[PDB]
């Protein structure tokens, strides 16, 4: 791969964190100082965590040496990072949180509503800036992910920005004469005149102009791509509660009748605090450290009531559909689970979401006999006697489900219930 070395040779700084230290991994050398309260993951990603509150609050300052920015001053350069903000509401008053400009010039990275700006400074009058704006429909309880950044910019071709390797915008470079780059950048969010936390990691910047091929190779050599995540993008995790969702449905809850489980419309889209909550609990795994990769045998408790049950499959009123049965709360022992409550958990990322799909397994074993996917129905459940009733169902689709394994309607997503 020499993809990736040639890429690292023009990288100017390297924000990392190793042994509990923010430092410059560049070997340029920067000085990175850390005032206020800046909270430092443990764990991986090794992120560093910020706030917007008062008084003693989040500031990390990176001053550069004037050699190397220097040589970055008038020709090509890019900068890359993994990002993610909590409670980014669409509404969102406007915020610097990454700066770098000293006398009224350099660059700037900020947030408003639902915009990620950067802007080109030369002066306290003239300003030009590309950004990145998020769909509100799809992220109404707020863009909350974590996302990976890039922006290229070369001074006399072009400034374009990258989110998670998908070009987003492009606009042409004005003519930029006496501007100046600051041998500083400071993160640290910082309201604009007239309470939210952000997380970053991995921040560098390099000396030339990268090209898509370039971006996405980093994109994806930055993540254990086999980890399934949360919809928030951190590591899914075995016993935490979570709320289980299919993509196709954002709007429903998971609620029970009877031996089923079925999905209901959420009163508001603000929080996800509604429905019964599920865990998910290991069977089989290669690894064995608390994080759900990909291939792991698994099923799902919730306690509804004060019992606590399990998802299985069950035997409806009357037939649903071909090779169709559905998924139920069940108070079932282990022997039970194994043969029709297991699930093989496969990992599916894309632009919008972080999600998975999920197959029945053979008796808690690797071998696949269905895929778990959602539909409206109509038989009885739980008090139901007269009439039956369309209820809108997770269901198993057996044997056949080649159809099925390209449909965003198999797509489960898990929220954490912090």
């Amino acid at each position: 791969n020499e993809y990736f070395n040639s890429i690292n040779d023009s990288k100017i700084l390297s924000l990392q964190n190793k042994k509990n230290t923010l430092m410059d991994t560049s070997g340029y050398n920067a000085e990175v100082r850390v005032e206020g309260n800046v909270q430092l993951n443990p764990i991986f990603p090794f992120d560093f965590k910020l706030g917007s509150s008062g008084d003693d609050r989040g500031k990390v300052i990176v001053t550069q040496n004037e050699n190397i920015v220097y040589n970055a001053m008038y020709e090509s350069f890019s900068i890359s990072f993994w990002i993610r903000i909590n409670k980014w509401v669409s509404n969102l008053p406007g915020y610097t949180i990454i700066d770098s400009v000293k006398n009224n010039s350099g660059w700037s990275i900020g947030i408003i509503s639902n915009f990620l700006v950067f802007t080109l400074k030369q002066n306290e009058n003239s300003e030009q800036d590309i950004n990145f704006s998020y769909d509100i429909s799809k992220n109404a309880a707020g863009y909350n992910k974590w996302f990976f950044v890039t922006i290229t910019t070369n001074m006399m071709g072009n400034m374009m920005i990258y989110i998670n390797g998908k070009l987003i915008d492009t606009i042409k470079v004005k003519e930029l004469t006496g501007i100046n780059f600051s041998k500083t950048i400071t993160f640290q969010m910082n309201k604009i005149p007239n309470n939210i936390n952000m997380w970053i990691r991995d921040f560098y910047i390099f000396a030339k102009e990268l090209d898509d091929k370039d971006i996405n190779i980093l994109f994806n050599s930055l993540q254990y791509t086999n980890v399934v995540k949360d919809y928030w993008g951190n590591d899914l995790r075995y016993d935490k509660e979570y709320y289980m969702i299919n993509v196709n449905y954002m709007n429903r809850y998971m609620s029970k009748k009877g031996n089923g489980i079925v999905f209901n419309t959420r009163k508001n889209n603000n929080d996800f605090n509604e429905g019964y909550k599920i865990i998910i609990k290991r069977i089989r795994g290669n690894t064995n450290d608390t994080r759900v990769r990909g291939e792991n045998v698994l099923y799902f408790n919730t306690t509804i009531d004060n019992k606590q049950y399990s998802l299985g499959m069950y035997k409806p009123s009357r037939n649903l559909g071909t090779d169709l049965v559905p998924l139920g709360a069940l108070d079932q022992p282990m022997d039970e689970i194994r043969k029709y409550g297991s699930f093989i958990i496969q990992p599916c990322n894309t632009f919008d979401y972080y999600a998975s799909q999920l197959f029945l397994s053979s008796n808690a074993t690797t071998n696949r006999l269905g895929i778990l996917s959602i539909g409206s129905y109509s038989f009885k459940l739980g008090d139901d006697y007269w009439f039956n009733h369309e209820y809108l169902i997770p269901v198993i689709k057996i044997e056949h489900y080649a159809s099925l394994l390209e449909s965003t309607s198999t797509h489960w997503v898990f929220v954490p219930a912090s």
